[PDB]
């Protein structure tokens, strides 16, 4: 499979899902910084990304988790730029289940980048039999994520009551799945 390269997973002619590396720290930090105000609306961690060293720490931990298959953290490269992150936040090996996370900078939204990335990951891990069940969990009112999940052929399984906390407030999540 020539799409599985040493540096990452080639989705199409424009998108590569890069294995994390320290060289990416600067660009990743700057991207997060540019999007901090909007990102804080849907994710908890951006509020605390205050310097490049925070992105270095994230990369270091991500490489450890990737090595040990605890997670699969990938940096989305669109053309020449890092566009965001797509991940298996958690890999449950015993139950062959992967929990998916993602984000894109504002300048990279509306381009199908995450839909294309997810479809590629599900082909690679799902059609190979490594993962049986893929899961997306996001806050109910996350309109754009819901659209992405449905676009990728996920099914809504239910609402997880008061399951995600942002800034001290618990919010309901939709749980979507795609089963091979
Ligand atoms: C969730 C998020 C990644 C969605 O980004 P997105 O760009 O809408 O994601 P997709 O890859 O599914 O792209 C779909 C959009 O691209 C457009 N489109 C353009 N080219 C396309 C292509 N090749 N394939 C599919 N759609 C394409 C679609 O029309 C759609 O645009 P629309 O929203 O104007 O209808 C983004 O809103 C985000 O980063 N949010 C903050 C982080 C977050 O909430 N994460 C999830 C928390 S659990
Ligand atoms: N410090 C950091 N720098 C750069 N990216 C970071 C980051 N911390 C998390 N990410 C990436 O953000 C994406 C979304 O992950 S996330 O915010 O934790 N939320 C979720 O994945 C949702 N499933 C909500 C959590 C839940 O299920 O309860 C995931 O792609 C995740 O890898």
């Amino acid at each position: 499979d020539v799409s599985l390269t040493p540096s990452g997973i080639k989705v199409n002619d424009e998108i590569t899902l890069l294995y994390p590396a320290l060289k990416y720290a600067e660009e990743l930090y700057l991207l997060i910084n540019q999007n901090k105000i909007n990102f804080i609306k849907s994710m908890a961690w951006p509020a605390f990304v205050n310097n490049i060293s925070d992105s270095v720490s994230f990369i270091e931990q991500s490489m450890i988790d990737n090595q040990n298959e605890k997670a699969l953290i990938l940096f989305i490269k669109y053309k020449t730029k890092i566009a965001g992150v797509v991940s298996f936040n958690i890999i449950d090996h015993a139950n062959k289940t992967a929990y998916i996370g993602y984000w894109l900078g504002a300048n990279f939204q509306g381009k199908g980048i995450v839909t294309n990335a997810i479809n590629k990951l599900i082909q690679e891990y799902g059609d190979s039999g490594v993962i049986k069940r893929f899961v997306i969990k996001c806050i109910v009112d996350n309109k754009k994520s819901n659209a992405t999940a449905l676009r990728c052929g996920f099914t809504l399984e239910g609402v997880l009551q008061k399951a995600e906390i942002l800034n001290g407030v618990s919010y309901d999540q939709n749980i979507y799945s795609k089963v091979i």
